[PDB]
Formats: structure tokens, C-alpha cells, sequence
């Protein structure tokens, strides 16, 4: 634990009430073309609430490989369990997690003159991970135990140890729309609510599960989280999909073209509990948001950026931030879950490979010097369903690049990582976030501010960015797709409301005596 | 160009003027042994010589692979040579300087809301490198054209174009001590000063070069960079090299266990030019250090961090600040040039190994969540010698990583890469650098300064450490190797000059409203 | 089953009798310089015992690595045993056995006109793997449920099956001889023989050993494989290891350079039991082959072909057999079991390197057209200790060519392979094909021959060259070493066994009609 001595930050038993100077540059154009920077200083006031919920997460797709893994995991890292690999005796950790496997810079030493790093988790008040309940909805009614069979992640060791607690376990029924996932996962779908097309009974009967999880747990914050199958674009249609009430009609009219994940989303706005999409495809459509934005609901961005592409996000920075000029990038991948045999249809394949090949735009708009307006690189994006590989996807990428003098610089890069195991402490890291989200306020210092004032993140969480492959920004503001630049902003942010300033790397005081 | 709109920068045609406010957090231990987290602020005062010295560079190994490729992209790129490959036409560029092919945040717009991003080059006044003058010393009196040919890395096309103009170029005679290089590089000694031991007359010698250089070439300022073999490490002995006079008495007395890097060095620090060591040998020692604080000389860090090193700078980091625990790292290379046939020898390998496995140690120390006090991960290094593959250095490695419950994550990675065209515009960058901290001074803001207050950067110049593998830090502070940190402390370095505050990432802009 | 229809062949219940033309080609020198080719016939009688033996297999090395997996996996595939994996199900098998797990040609057929395939193991009457018998030496006294234990390589579900079994079996003491393997196997000698020097007295109790396994088991024949830590080179000297019996003399007078496994070569010859070495070093000296030669005791090669160098075997004949030029290979493992700590020493590595890198040179020199004499590509071997992998051997491989017109080919392999699971079905099919040639006479086709004139094959076991990685071949005959060649040179022989003639692939009957 540590406190900040300061007078801008005031502690209380039950807020962390700060006063923050966010100091930034504006650039405007001079008369003569040329550029001014002006330093600018906006005073803020953030409120951090101390106390830490009750919280419940409800899986859409809870019967899935990541799903059943996060529960099994959970389990795991509660008990404290030990199982038997080949290798010998294995424990439980949050490894591949940035909250609870991350450290970050708290400050210099005074008399040793070292860096003192605290973990990432320690920072503000926030919710261990080893208290969230579990639950949701699923089109098989599957128990989790044999979920977790049919998913071939886990160690025997490990699974005998959690099977007799997973077998309790039961997701609700679901909608399925047949014409928004593949056609191979007709005979998937045995629990299932009377209904095959869009209607208003559908949120009422979301709604009342929301209620109820919450209800019967006993928990005090709900968030939903869609972990299901990978769907195609909802058409964007005027009088339909284009404005909040134009939404909610639609939904009664049972139009066609209203996909089940949006009907999930709705039903989170309407009780306010915060929502995310694990999933490539258009949730929030325009007029979901503007629903969000009008009831005060939180969404949250799209997809999970675990594997090849939280290395590509790593790389394309790294090269291009060098003065290499990328060329090409070709990333292939084969899986054999039911999550490539999704994809296996060109439908559901197509939101995908549009999630994979927009991480690298935001960096060659950034470099000027190398990269001419309407210059890309050639990047091709390939998913293919092996069977026989399982939950093992091989990633391999090649990146081209021109260096000095028209030098060639190829990496070639192969990736045998676990999916479900890659991708399931990004979910803990998600609804830790969120919920942490929740309790924030913020508002501008002035010389007469009332509690009135105070007022809440915009209802798009652009700080879970780090997490998301598509990243989902408030509506008419820029994507952040680098990962060092999402690591930092949730660093930095989280710095602020303990009123201690962003972290320079600058080290002055090492270079000048 | 672009000027900042600031009370605290005042512009003059030779000065930039500036007033920063360093902002840090300092940590100190409370009685019950918890953290106390204070800010802290140290105001600045900042002043930049405007105008652009003539710069001259001596390469010590200028008839390497290395150097020759610098003399010869240097004069393709002031002429603007366009020259004929199988692809097509090719023009000359500096790709793979992170000043001259990277840009970097200057601020946000006023009516777009979107990113400004300049060059790097552009910050500050910095020199062209199309103005550097090249010369220096090889042991070997073969013209540069012809050294060339000798290192087989540029295409014929540009060598029919600079080989007119480059075979005027003959290095001076250099100092060759049998010891420190391998004993295959015996036949290649022909440009030899007399004496293969240590005395003051190398000393001499060199310091007359430097000057003569200096005088014919019409420079303002002068730059040492040495490109030469790497050499076995230098004993520390007490009463040789321990202390500045001692080691100043120790050249008189011709000790036995003097680096020829040593006396180059010296000459440097007596002649007030800055020297940048390019390999892993330590050539200063105990003394050559306080010599160079006695004397006011600037002296750089040690080996290049082009290639491998670099991405393993980038992967390292950012594996390690994602919860993924590093258990593995095996780095392969093998090599066919003149570099790859000295380190085929046990005692000059010995150091770049040396520099080649100390650049994570850093990152598993500031990761205390994972790693425990004492827990380093397994770092293998091999280096080979392949006279088949020439300057295309291949590098194969492997990261084995632990994950979620347990998981295994591998990344094998295949990089082929011309060695002489990745280190090339590193040496460009370290130059640029090096003469812009020659023209930065810095002083305590008070209300009663005065002009013999100013006062230059520490001798040894840390702000150089992006691009070099082993850093050399003032003595008693710690090291950086992480690649983004590097980057980020010469960007806000720069902009701490302009009296601009560090780049955040937070975009707060975009998130409250 | 399958027989042959042949005046040539006779079956008894007993004997195979059979009677084969060996078709070759001599090449003779014209007087002019030309080349003559004369086809030649020699007509051989071939007597196959159609008994099969009751068979064991003494291991020295039994608690290793290699030794438990083997004995683990005979009972597995002996009781038929299912296990669990993260997969499901999974079954005994013997994959990675060419005797056990591949099919050879046997005709093709009249009516279908496809052709007839039958398995390897069931061309000539071979001894059932499932009926091996196992037992040996070890240094290390603990039992083979523990040394499972201890080598990592066996997945729980599967070892908690053959633990009771295993923790029955305990190897019996050996001679250590600090000299031969690494300084940090001193902790893991605690079952050794009263002597760290050369004894006769050594020779006797390792006789009376394999007479003991003889006759408590109830076994037929008896085979010794050495599977035991890789051991230096022992120094020809003459008067000591150059003849039969000065090495006999040298054993008793305790002489400071012959190898443990000399003697244990030694001990076997003077018992009538095949011996052979699965290990780099030199374990028959001049000396010990003549003493193999006088007594009529069988010796095979030495090493292992399994993983990467059965891959360069199959490699370098395909590329060089196509017309392109290999001018560098590079292979570099790395591994974390008791394997790569032995060979951590450079006495001990210098053996392994050694055996890999002449596995090329009789390709090399069969391509005349594009190696000139004397010209051989840079191959490199390096093989490091990482103890995090475990048996896990990661092997990187770089093959550079030269292609048409001067074109660059390169190929990178990254093979992850567990070593025990590709090494013990090597040590089965090893094992099986000796006891098959113990059980094979020859004679020369003559209008009078006796009884008296059947004659073994030779002493050393060439036949099982495909299975080895250095083979060892009768004394002036060279060495063949492409795996292709090999595994036809094995099918081949059995074939004519059988009075059946070789493979010729022609396929005339779909050509000419
Ligand atoms: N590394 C990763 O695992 C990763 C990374 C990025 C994105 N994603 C995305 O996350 C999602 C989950 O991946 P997975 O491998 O766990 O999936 P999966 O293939 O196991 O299927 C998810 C589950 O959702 C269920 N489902 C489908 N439609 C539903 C509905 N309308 N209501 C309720 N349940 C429904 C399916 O029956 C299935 O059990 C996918 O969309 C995938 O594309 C995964
Ligand atoms: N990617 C890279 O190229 C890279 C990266 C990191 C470090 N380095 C280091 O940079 C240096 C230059 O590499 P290179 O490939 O150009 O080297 P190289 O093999 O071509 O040899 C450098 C030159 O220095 C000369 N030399 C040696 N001792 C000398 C002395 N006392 N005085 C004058 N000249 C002398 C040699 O004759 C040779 O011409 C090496 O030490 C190398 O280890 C290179
Ligand atoms: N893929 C492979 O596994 C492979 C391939 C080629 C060659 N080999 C060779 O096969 C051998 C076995 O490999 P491993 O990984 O099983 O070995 P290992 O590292 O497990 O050690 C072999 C065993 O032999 C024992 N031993 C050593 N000296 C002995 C002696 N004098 N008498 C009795 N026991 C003795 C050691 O205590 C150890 O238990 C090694 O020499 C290895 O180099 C293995």
C-alpha cells in the first residue's frame, strides 16, 4: 500500500477526492501556413469511490472456450489449487493479465535514487478478481464441466479439480437468429427462447435475467460481456438502425436486420448495467449508442486483442516509430475450435478480417516522413479452420520492410499460442476496468462547484482500449490502436485521480549535476 | 517549422530560452513501512544555441563494413543518386533513423480535434546529415572504394556512382596492439603507427589527426566514433587504471593491459571532442571517466542496437508489462563478414555476448510480480561465423513464455537482415544527437541567475542510450533498456527544451465531456 | 500374411531357405581413361530361422531419459492402455518406428493393377516388440517410476497407469570413471561398482550381469544397448587400444584412457550378446572391433538418428539430389534435460557435434557437378543447456543454396520435438532388426555347398544404419548416410530373403502398352 502527501489530494474513508492539472499542447496555424504551440492547463477535480462491489459478470456464450476457462480459472486462482503437469506441480496465477501480472512506476527513491515499481492492480481501489461471480445465457445447455470437456483447454488435473463445482452450473437460454451466424450451428442451438426474429419480449426477458442474476447472488454491480460467436454486419438502414427510438420500434416491428448482440446491448442500456462486445461484429449501431449516451449506460469497444495481434500492435509501433518502412504484413492463422469453424463461412469470416486489418492505419497516418497520404502497406489478414490443431492457434506473420539505402528487412514470426488462455485474463482485466469505471467522477475546478457538478466518463470506454482490437472511441474522436500508448493512457489515467503527474522517462535529475 | 506561443520561451535568432517545470514523484518510507508518494517540482532554465556548426566525423575502423557504408550513403544522399535494382528504380533515403525517418507528437488540433505529428528532426535545430564530413583511422590502407568491394553490401549500380569519390579516401594509420583483437586479423594490419605497445606518442599522433582534421576541413566541431573491432576487456588493476593520473602515468609507462579504444579515447578527452564507443569493449575505464568529468569531454555508451537487440528491446518489454511471464530467451546468429570472423575468437566474443545478454535484466527487475528477487529467466546467446552468408546476418530466436493457468506461449522468430544498412543510420542518429547535446544548457531557476551559472549535460551522455545495446549511465545512476522508454526521454528531452510539457497519452479531451 | 511362389523359395517350418541374384554394375578404367560398366551376378543362399526368440534388452542408462520412456511405453502398449489428455482419448501406439508404423511395397496387383502394400514389420518373421524384455545399469539407483518422475516427459494420466509396475524395476550398479563424462555427474553416481579406474574385475561382474538377466528371466537371446550419458574420446595409443589383445592387457593393467563403455563392449563380446552404442563417443576402438571380429560378436553404430538430423538426412539428398547447391547449414538446438547438462561441457559436446556434422559429406561428394574436390558447405552445430524447455528440443535449422542463374534459396525450420518420444521407438526397431540378423546365414550358390559353409553376417551391423546418426560400417567399406538409401537398403535386403528382387519404381506396365 502507499498514500500520496500532497494538499490536492484529500483522503477520505469513502472517496479519493484530487485536484489534477491536465497539461497538453494546441496547435493552431499562423497566418504565414506555419504551426503555434500553445501550452494549456485544464484544472480538474476527480472523485474516486473506496468502496469495492459486489460484482457479477454475465457471459454471453458462457458455455464457450472462453468462457468455461475464465470460470474454471476463477475457481483455480479462489482455492489456491495445485494440479500435475509433466513438468511437475503448477499453481494458479493471473499471468497474460496487465492489471493483475503488471507493474507500474510509483516514483524515485530518495535516498537509494532507484525506481520504486508498484503492482498495477494497487494503484486505485479495485476489485479482486477472486470475488466475481459468473453467469449468462447460451444457445447449448451444455453444463460447464462438460463444456470445459468439449473445449480441450484445460489439464485433466486441473479439470478434476473444478468439474464437480462446474457441473452446478447452467447457462439460461438465448436468442438465435438464424440468418446472423453460420449455418454449420443450426444443431448447436437447443436452449433457446421461443423466437427466431427480433422482438420486444426478447428485452423484456434479457432484462429479467440481469434482474434476477443480481437478485439471487445478493451482488451490488452487474456487467455483460458478449463472448458468442462471431456474427455478420447488421445493415445500416434509415428508419430502422439510425437513431435511438427508430431502434426500439424496430425491435417491435421485428425487422430482419437487428442482430441478436444488439438486443443484448438494449437490454443492458434499459437496466443500466455496463456492456462489452468480445465479438468483431457492428453491436452498437447507430442509434445504440445515442440510446447509451441518453439512459447514461456504459459500452464498451469491440473484439479481444489476444495473440498475433497484441504482437502486431507491439511490432508495427516498434518499426515504424524506427524509420523502417513497412511494405508488406501477412498474418495467417489456423484453428480447429468451434470458434474457426465459425469463421469457416465468409459471412462471419468478413467482420473478422475487417477487426485485423485496421490496427496498423493510426500508425502510417503518424508517419508523415515515410508514408505519403494514401499510402498503405499491403496487409493481408487469413483465417482458416484445422481441426486437428484444436484450441492451439498457429499464427505465422511476415513483415517486409525497406530500410537504409533500400535494404530488405523480413521477420518472420511463429506463434503456437493457446486462445482460451490467452484471451481469458483480458476479460478479467475488462470487467475489473469497467467496474472500476463505474466509480469515477469528474468534473472542472472552479471557485463555487456544487456536488451537482459532478459528472461521469462518456459512455464509451475508450480506456479499455488496451484490451480491444477494434477499439470503440466516443462518437467524432480518433482511435489509439498502439499498445505502449493504451498502456500508458491507463497508467497515466489512473495516476491522475491520485493527483500525481504522468510518467516523462526523462530522468533529469540522473543527467544533470 | 512550427513556434511555441509561450510566456516562458523567448525566441531569440542564437537562443531558445526556455522555462520548464520538471514534474516527479518522490518516494520515501513512512514509520509503519509503507510507501509516501510526494510531487515534486524542479524549475529549469534552458538554453539553445541556434546556430548549425560545420560537423565532422572520425571513424576509427572507416574501412569497414560499417563505415564504408556510411561514406557511401551519405554522398547518395547528397547528391540525391538514383540507382537501378531488380525492382526497378531506387532513390536514396534514410530509412532506419528514428531522427530522419520518424516523427513524433507535437499537439492536438484546435477545429479537427486530430493529432499533429512532426519530425523528429525538426524539434530542435539539429544538423543535416547531408553536411557530415567522414575520416578517421583503419589499420588497413585500402581506399574506401575498394574497401567497398571488401565488404560486398551495396548494390553495383550505387558503388559504380560513389566509387569515383570514394576511392580519394585513404584512412590514416592507426595503433594496432596484438592483444586485445584476434590473431587472424595479424595480415590485415598494414597502416600501422610504429609500436605495438602503449605510449604517449599514439597519443600525440592521434590528437595532431584530429586537429589536422579539424584545421583542412574548415569545421567548428569534431566527433570520434569508434567502428573498429571489438576487443577483449581491459583489466582493472590498481594503480593502471583506477584514477585519471594513474591511467595518465600508466600510457607514459607503456603498461601491458592498455585498450588501443583507451588511448583514443584519452586523445579525445584531451582535444575536448566527444567520443562514441561503437562496440562492446570497455574502453573506459575507471579514470578515462574521470579524466573525461576533470576535462568537460563528452563520452558516449558502448556497442549499436541495431537488428536483434532492437526487437528484443521491443518484445522483451512488452511481454513482460502484459503479465507474461519470459522463462526463455534464445538468441542465434550467425554472420559472414569481417566482424563475425574476430568474434570467431573466445576473448572478443566474450564481450559482445556480454552486451548482447544484459539488455533484460532491467525488465525482470521492475516486475515484481512476477519475478522474485534472484529470478532471471534462462538468456542464451550464440554468435557464429558463416563465410557463405556475408553481411546478411541471420537471427533465429525463441521466447518461451508462461501464461494463463499454466500455459505455454512460443515465439519463434526469423529475422534476415543486412547488418551494415541497419547500423549505418544509427551512427548518423548518435552524431546528430551527440553534437545537438553539445549546444544544450541547462541551470536552476532563481530569481537572482546569473550567466556563469549555466551548465553543461554530464560527460556521459545517457540521452544517447535509444541507440546503443550496452548504455553507459553517469557513474552511480541506473540503466534504461527498454526501447519505448528511450524514445519517450529524447522526445520529452527535446520538448523540455521548448519549454512543452512530456506527452501523456491520456486524451482526456476525448473522454470527458 | 503373405507367401512367395517360387522354385527359388523353399518354406519350412523351420527355415526360409531362398535363393537370390544379386544384379550390380563394376566400373573398370578403359585404357583411354574411359569408364567400362559390366553387369555382374553373384548368386547367394539365403537361410532365414523362422523361430522367434524369447528376447531382452539390457539398457546401460536404464534410469535416463530415453530408458524409462521406452520401458513405460512397452507396457503401455503391451496392457493396451487409454489415457486422458486435454484432447479426450488417447491410445497406445507405436508411431515414429519405421519397423512398427510404415508399409513397404510388395507387388502390384493382377486384376486391380494398384499396388499390394504390407506392413514393415511383417516382411520376414520379427520379433513382436509388445514381448521385450528390459533391465540394465545405472549410476543412479532410483527406480523407473521416479526417474519417470524425474525426466519430465510423460503425461500423468499415463504414468499413474505404469507407476506400480515401474517402481518394481531397479537398474543394477555401474562403473563410473570420473574422467569420461562432465564434472557435474558426481552427485548422480550413487549404484556404482567398487572402482573408478579400468579392472578386469569390472568385465567379470557385467558378464555375470547379462548371464543373470539370461537366466532368471527364461530368455532366448539378449541384446545390450548403450543409452547412457555422451562420453569424451579415449586416445588411441599403441600397445594399448590398437589390437585385441593389448586392449585385454590393458584392461587388467588399469589403464587411464578406456572408456566405460569399452568395457561394457568388452564384457558382451566375451558373452556372444549384440552390443550397440546409441551414444557419439567411440566406444569401439581398434581392438574391440577385431576382438568382435575373432569371437563373432555382433556391434552396431553409434548415436541417434531421431529429429533433426533425420530431417537434414532427408533434406540435404532431396536439395542436393535436385540440382541446387547447399553452401551453409546451421543447426542449433537447445535443451533442458540431463542430455544437454552433459553436453554442457565442451569434452563431452565436442563427441555430438562431431557425430552431426558428417552426416553431409557423402552427399557432397556424390555430386560432382556442383561440389569441385574439395569443396564442403559451412555446416555449424551448436547445442545448448536451457533448462526451462526440458525434453522439449527446440531445433533451429537455416539451409542456404545456390538456385539458377545465381539465385538465393533459403529454407528455416523451427522443429519442436520431444527427444525420449522420437529416440525410444529408434531403440525398438534397433533392437528388433539385430535379433532378425542374429537369425540370418548366407552362403554362395555352389553345385556341392554343405551345411558348413552358412556364414553370418558381419560382425559390425551396417543394416542399421538408418537408425543411427554415425554408423559404423566393416572395417574399409564407406558409409552410407542418406535416410532414402537406407530405408531401401533395409527393405531390400528383407526382400531378398525372400527371393523377391528390389524396387526398381520403373512401373513399365503403365508405360508401354
Ligand atoms: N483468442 C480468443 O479466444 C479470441 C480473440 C478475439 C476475439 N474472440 C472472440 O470471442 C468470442 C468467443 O470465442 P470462443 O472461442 O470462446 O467461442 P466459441 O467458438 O466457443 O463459441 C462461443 C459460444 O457462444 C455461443 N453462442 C453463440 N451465439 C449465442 C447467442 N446468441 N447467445 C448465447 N450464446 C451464443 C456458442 O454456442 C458458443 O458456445 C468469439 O466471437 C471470438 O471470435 C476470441
Ligand atoms: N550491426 C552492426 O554492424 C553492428 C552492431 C553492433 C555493434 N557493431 C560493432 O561495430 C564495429 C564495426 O562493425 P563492422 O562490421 O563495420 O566491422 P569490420 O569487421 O568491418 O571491422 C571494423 C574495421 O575496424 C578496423 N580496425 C580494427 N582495429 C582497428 C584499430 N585499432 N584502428 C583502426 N581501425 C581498426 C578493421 O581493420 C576493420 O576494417 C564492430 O566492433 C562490431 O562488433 C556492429
Ligand atoms: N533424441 C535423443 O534422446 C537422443 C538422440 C541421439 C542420441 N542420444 C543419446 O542417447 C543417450 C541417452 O539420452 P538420454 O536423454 O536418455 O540421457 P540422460 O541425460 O537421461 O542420461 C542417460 C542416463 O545414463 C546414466 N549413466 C551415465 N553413465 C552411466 C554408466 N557408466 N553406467 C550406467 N548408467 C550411466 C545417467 O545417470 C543417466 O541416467 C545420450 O548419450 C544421448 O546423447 C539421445
Amino acid at each position: 500500500i502507499f498514500k500520496v502527501n500532497s494538499p490536492n489530494v484529500v483522503y477520505t474513508d469513502d472517496e479519493i477526492r484530487s485536484k489534477y492539472v491536465y497539461r497538453t499542447t494546441e496547435v493552431t496555424t499562423a497566418e504565414d501556413g506555419s504551426l503555434i504551440a500553445t501550452p494549456r492547463e485544464t484544472v480538474y477535480d476527480f472523485k474516486v469511490d473506496r468502496k469495492l462491489p459486489k460484482l457479477g459478470v454475465m457471459l454471453v456464450g458462457w458455455g464457450g472456450n472462453n468462457g468455461s476457462t475464465i470460470t474454471a480459472g476463477i475457481i483455480a486462482n479462489r482455492r489456491g489449487l495445485v494440479w500435475e503437469t509433466r513438468n511437475g506441480k503448477q499453481e494458479a496465477n493471473y499471468y497474460g493479465s496487465v492489471i493483475m501480472g503488471s507493474t507500474i512506476k510509483l516514483g524515485t527513491d530518495a535516498k537509494t535514487h532507484k525506481d520504486i515499481n508498484i503492482p498495477f492492480h494497487s494503484v486505485l481501489p479495485m476489485v479482486h478478481p477472486n470475488d466475481i461471480v459468473i453467469g449468462g445465457w447460451d444457445i447449448s445447455g451444455l453444463n460447464l464441466a462438460d463444456a470445459m470437456d468439449r473445449a480441450q483447454v484445460l489439464e485433466p488435473s486441473l479439470k478434476a479439480l473444478v468439474r464437480k463445482e462446474m457441473a452446478s452450473m447452467k447457462p439460461l437460454p438465448s436468442i438465435y437468429y438464424p440468418d446472423f451466424i453460420a449455418a454449420n450451428q443450426e444443431d448447436r442451438a437447443d436452449n433457446i427462447l421461443p423466437g427466431n426474429k427480433k422482438c420486444w419480449e426478447h428485452v423484456e426477458e434479457i432484462r429479467k435475467n440481469i434482474r434476477d442474476f443480481k437478485a439471487a447472488n445478493g451482488l451490488d454491480k452487474v456487467i455483460v460481456l458478449w463472448t458468442a460467436n462471431t456474427e455478420r454486419y447488421a445493415s445500416i438502414i434509415e428508419g430502422v438502425n439510425d437513431t435511438a427510438d427508430n431502434l426500439l420500434n424496430a425491435i417491435k416491428n421485428g425487422h430482419e436486420e437487428v442482430s441478436p448482440s444488439t438486443v443484448f446491448a438494449v437490454s443492458s442500456i434499459l437496466e443500466g448495467v455496463p456492456f462489452i462486445n468480445g465479438s468483431p461484429q457492428n453491436t452498437f449501431v447507430p442509434g445504440c449508442i445515442e440510446l447509451a449516451e441518453r439512459h447514461g449506460a456504459f459500452i464498451g469497444g469491440d473484439d479481444f486483442k489476444s495473440g498475433q495481434t497484441k504482437m502486431k500492435s507491439a511490432l508495427v509501433d516498434f518499426l515504424i516509430n524506427a524509420g523502417i518502412k513497412l511494405t508488406s504484413i501477412a498474418s495467417y492463422n489456423h484453428l480447429g475450435n468451434n470458434d474457426g469453424k465459425n469463421l469457416s463461412s465468409q459471412r462471419q469470416f468478413r467482420s473478422k478480417e475487417i477487426s485485423k486489418s485496421n490496427v496498423v492505419d493510426d500508425m502510417v497516418e503518424a508517419n508523415t516522413v515515410l508514408y505519403k497520404p494514401g499510402e498503405h502497406p499491403d496487409h493481408i489478414v487469413v483465417i482458416k479452420y484445422v481441426p486437428a490443431v484444436g484450441d492451439s492457434k498457429r499464427a505465422m506473420d511476415e513483415y517486409h520492410g525497406e530500410i537504409f539505402l533500400g535494404g530488405h528487412q523480413t521477420i518472420s514470426i511463429a506463434n503456437v499460442c493457446e486462445d482460451s488462455l490467452l484471451a481469458s485474463p483480458l476479460i478479467i482485466d475488462l470487467v475489473i476496468v469497467a467496474e472500476l469505471m463505474t466509480r469515477i467522477q469528474w468534473r472542472l475546478h472552479k471557485e463555487d462547484a456544487t456536488e451537482a457538478d459532478w459528472k461521469y466518463f462518456h459512455s464509451v470506454l475508450s480506456i479499455l482500449s488496451y484490451m480491444l482490437k477494434a477499439p470503440m472511441t466516443p462518437p467524432g474522436t480518433p482511435v489509439v490502436n498502439a499498445l505502449a500508448k493504451q498502456r500508458a493512457a491507463m497508467a497515466n489515467i489512473f495516476r491522475a485521480c491520485l493527483g500525481l503527474d504522468p510518467e516523462n522517462d526523462m530522468t533529469l535529475e540522473h543527467k544533470l549535476f
